[PDB]
């Protein structure tokens, strides 16, 4: 289950899903920490940040101890994205493309 404790294993897999994540085309605006002068008043929208350099140094620390964490955290970037912009925006449609990537790739390690 998605409960069950992270090995040494397993985090070289969560290292090589989350470098697929950060080579994907779509996957710029997620890299870094947002910047606030990329987003006006995202900081007051956002009460949660969250974003790929986070999650890297939270890997390289063994932050994580069950999957539904790591999960937990890539799932807030993409609603946060969703949140702070309209479905028109193609900040939305990065987030529709790397979160189907993202499943892709989950499917994967789970298998
Ligand atoms: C307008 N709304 C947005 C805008 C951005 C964004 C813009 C620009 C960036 O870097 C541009 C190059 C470096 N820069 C410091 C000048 C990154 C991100 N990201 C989201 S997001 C996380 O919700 O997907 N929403």
């Amino acid at each position: 289950s998605v409960l069950t404790p992270l090995t040494e294993k397993d985090y070289e897999g969560l290292k090589r899903v989350l470098r697929s994540l950060q080579a994907h085309k779509m996957a710029w605006p997620f890299l870094e920490p947002v910047d606030p002068n990329d987003a006006p008043d995202y900081y007051g929208v956002i009460k949660e940040p969250m974003d790929l350099a986070t999650m890297e140094e939270r890997v390289q620390r063994r932050y994580y101890e069950k999957l539904t964490e790591f999960v937990a955290d890539m799932t807030k970037i993409f609603d946060n994205c969703r949140y702070y912009n309209p479905s028109d925006s193609p900040f939305y449609q990065c987030a529709e493309v790397l979160e189907s990537f993202f499943v892709q790739k989950l499917k994967g390690f789970k298998a």
